[PDB]
């Protein structure tokens, strides 16, 4: 029993519709207008072959930039300095307005939605997760605070080894529809989360994608809105974005908050712009000045024991779904496997978006190359 | 063995990627930019409750029109007289730019793509299906001509009883991903089509959705393009449409040509405009003047023995994926279950689009009400 969840549509029964009932009334009225949410679908282009490189000024400072982008399997790259796009790159086959999977950069967007609700006083990070999701009692989420979920400081028996077929990460994917279901798997993401356990210890950073989905669940319970709608209402609809974003959903219509969002590079940059603007977007304030300040300030350094991060960023940390480098530039970034970054460079009031498709999800090699590019581009923006 | 099929992406192996391999290289580069084709996904609106009724002039002639539209579960309704939108209606909850499933109206779009290839001489309707799809040898499609598929004049052991769980129509849905798979089901739509049989007779009309998917298969073999791309290249991209259309795809990426297309009402009207313009669209000629003339002329009346159609349209017929009323106005229409119509009224140079969600897929009751509305609106457009 996972309790009350936002109906797929007004008046919809729990879990309706399913792949086998969407053609039946009363579900069909909603389904006929949102079939992509039920069945895999392709776009039939309204528009009738080569990479687009417009690395503007930074090109002079970084002559081999395009080659470096190709070497890191770059699909879309965009640099926003202030309110101006000063550099752009799109691989052959990927249009400037095409959307790209954000993977874990999605987490930073979810944390933003949580921050908005904290500002409204609908969520108190000091409160235990169970204050909002009682059904998580008896699980590893029984005891920890919402802030500990936000900062990922909960010890959990969860193997985030993507390529490993036995890990909890694969089960998470199967429960959400990212992979084929196996007999006995949890029915949906909510159920999967309730199966998680840990030794009860907290305080130390442990990257776990389940944490973000718990945040999305909390968002749904406090607002009564499907996470998909909450993500739009509290964030996307206030960005004056060029295109809607998309998010994969499981069989109940629950969005894969931890990593299923897709959007254009230019629109993702609008999220960064909002962060550098103290939490304000064209459509209104998204989060408070305080929330943004706390994100830029970083999390507890002592909690950050991930050498995969500290080897490059010794004074790094993590807080509210954002990775904080703690470097001399105060860089903070949303990160997603296979090379996704929503990189903030407050010094130059710039945002760097890099959406890629490395063959591997996470290796020292790829991160070394990628971070080298992000840091070089950031420095190229400094006054000289 | 169903032979060669267009790769999901350049260089992709047969059937790749699958739900279990899209995160792996080299598939991920394509998948990260088209995840909706692999996993059900929802739109995250970039925009921040009541029906919109703008029945313009025809309102005076049809005072109870809005109520009649509500009674027929109308989601979107649009009347294009010449090049001008003279009447519009959208139910509460459905925006003017929202897309709606077309069901079998999709068939008329597929027939249009076939017509384009006939004009190019890449398809000869007189040729047997096996001339283009040899793998269909041994099936009910071994012997009939492409034109017989176009006109649906092939006797097939296929129960098109949607609500019936044992029918071939349900198996068709499961093979394409519209319903949950059962153990033993064909792997994809191509395989399903090869399992179809019949007594060998032809000449009499038999509405069968499998026919359209065979047409789409032929389209792929003659062009080398995924049907999804062919639908864009030969039709959608030439309409100067406001939005892309979408089409559900099966596990191989094959579009559900017989009924999985979704688009806005205004854009669907552009297809009708093209038909009334002799086959020409803003982006170029879609089909020949001759093809359009043949569609408007109708098919063999003797072949049309469907009382569900002839009771209302005694001189009606069917040809090239279009229903021809044979009425005094020469009305022709694309039709899809649950109330979808792309209705052509050549007399007034008008197109009527009605996208609905009747609780039932097909009953005399709903068709009586729906046709009454389409005919009344058509007559309201006559000069007086
Ligand atoms: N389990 C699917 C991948 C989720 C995203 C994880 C990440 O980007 O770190
Ligand atoms: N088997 C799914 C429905 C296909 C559309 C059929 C029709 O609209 O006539
Ligand atoms: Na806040
Ligand atoms: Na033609």
């Amino acid at each position: 029993s996972t309790g009350q969840h936002p109906a797929r549509y007004p008046g919809a029964a729990a879990g309706e519709p399913t792949l086998d009932s969407w053609q039946e009334p009363p579900h069909n009225r909603w389904a006929f207008a949102h079939l992509g949410e039920m069945v895999p679908s392709a776009a039939v282009s309204r528009r009738p072959g080569h990479a687009l490189a417009r690395l503007g000024a930074i090109a002079a400072q970084l002559p081999d930039l395009e080659q470096r982008l190709e070497q890191t399997y770059t699909d879309a790259f965009l640099v926003l300095r202030g309110t101006e796009v000063v550099a752009e790159y799109y691989r052959a086959g990927f249009a400037p307005d095409d959307r790209h999977l954000l993977m874990a950069v999605s987490k930073s967007l979810c944390g933003t939605v949580v921050g908005a609700l904290v500002d409204e006083g609908r969520i108190d990070p000091a409160q235990p997760v169970t204050e909002y999701v009682p059904e998580l009692a008896g699980s590893v989420y029984d005891g920890p605070s919402v802030l500990q979920v936000l900062d990922m400081q909960i010890s959990i028996d969860y193997n985030e080894d993507y390529v490993d077929p036995a890990s909890e990460v694969q089960t998470h994917d199967r429960s959400a529809g990212w992979r084929t279901r196996r007999h006995g798997d949890p029915a949906d993401t909510y159920e999967f989360l309730t199966t998680l356990r840990g030794d009860g210890s907290t305080g130390e950073f442990q990257y776990c994608s389940a944490n973000t989905d718990v945040l999305a669940w909390i968002v749904e319970r406090v607002t009564g809105l499907r996470y998909v709608e909450a993500l739009s209402t509290y964030l996307w609809a206030k960005l004056d974005a060029d295109r809607d974003a998309t998010i994969t959903v499981d069989t109940t219509g629950f969005g894969f908050a931890n990593g299923g969002v897709s959007c254009t590079a230019r629109d993702l940059a609008r999220v960064g712009r909002m962060m550098l603007d103290g939490g304000v977007a064209p459509g209104g304030r998204v989060v408070s000045e305080d929330w943004v300040r706390r994100v830029l300030a970083g999390g507890s350094h002592e909690a950050m024991t991930d050498k995969g991060f500290t080897n490059t960023f010794p004074d790094g940390s993590y807080t509210r779904q954002w990775w904080c480098t703690g470097n001399e530039r105060g860089n903070v970034s949303g990160i997603g496997i296979h090379g996704q970054n929503l990189w903030l460079d407050p010094l130059t009031d710039s945002v760097i978006v890099k959406l890629s498709s490395w063959p591997d999800p996470d290796t020292e090699h790829w991160h070394r190359l990628q971070n080298g590019i992000l840091l070089d581009v950031s420095r190229a923006l400094d006054a000289v």
